[PDB]
């Protein structure tokens, strides 16, 4: 089974979806005018997300898993950059 | 083993647990009072869940995935509070 | 297979969480500005989820670690990381 994690912000709400499909995350989209299909797009067989408003501007983190390995995925307004998370 | 997701709101807090489990997703509630079974009841292998607030109103989205297919079901309201009525 | 995570944040700052179950074991790694470090809370599990809420600034943060058909609630009110009264049924 796939397997999904999941985020929300704000009153609208926006929502973002990740699924770990076969070694692969994808993002579906929800802000108010249906689901689409967002930018991310990274390799993984866990995710998990969490996300926080500053005023109107949202972050998103997304860690991605594939064996023992955790790779942070920051959304700070510009698109996907990798973070300086580790898992130790 | 199973696997859960969660979400809370508000400081009291309310808290709902979900939980996959041969698949079957169950749900878990707490608002203050003790554990209580909830309502949700729905086929899955895998679940995750994220919430938000509209005033006092919580708005809660499931994720449940069997294969390669997610259903998305949605939940909303205001909880149980005191009204106006007086017998004067 | 691969580890499981789970995540939680509060704040501007922000303050994040990350649960990482690997072969039985859960920990965690805390973010409060200021670089990744190793949290205290270490239980077992296979399989974690998380919550956290906010009462004025103090964190309260709900861990939920499951093994086999167990799954156990940790709790961080400040005290240290307690077992929570959590039922999985009645
Ligand atoms: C916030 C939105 O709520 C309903 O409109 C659902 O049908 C959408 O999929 C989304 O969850
Ligand atoms: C907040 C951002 O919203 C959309 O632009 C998506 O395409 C990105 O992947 C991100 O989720
Ligand atoms: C909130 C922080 O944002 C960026 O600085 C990342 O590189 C960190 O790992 C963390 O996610
Ligand atoms: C909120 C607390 O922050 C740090 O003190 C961690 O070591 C604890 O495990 C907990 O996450
Ligand atoms: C919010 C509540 O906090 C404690 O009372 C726990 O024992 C409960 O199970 C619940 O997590
Ligand atoms: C918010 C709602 O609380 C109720 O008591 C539950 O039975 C519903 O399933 C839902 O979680």
């Amino acid at each position: 089974s796939v397997q999904t994690a999941a985020t929300s912000w704000g009153t609208v709400p926006s929502i973002r979806v990740y699924t770990a499909n076969n070694g692969k995350i994808t993002e579906r989209c929800w802000d108010g005018k249906g689901w689409y299909t967002g930018a991310f797009n990274e390799p993984g067989d866990n995710v998990s997300v969490t996300s926080w408003l500053v005023g109107s501007a949202i972050h998103i983190r997304v860690y991605a898993s594939t064996g023992t390995t955790t790779t942070e995925w920051c959304a700070d307004g510009n698109g996907w950059t990798k973070g300086a998370y580790t898992a130790t």
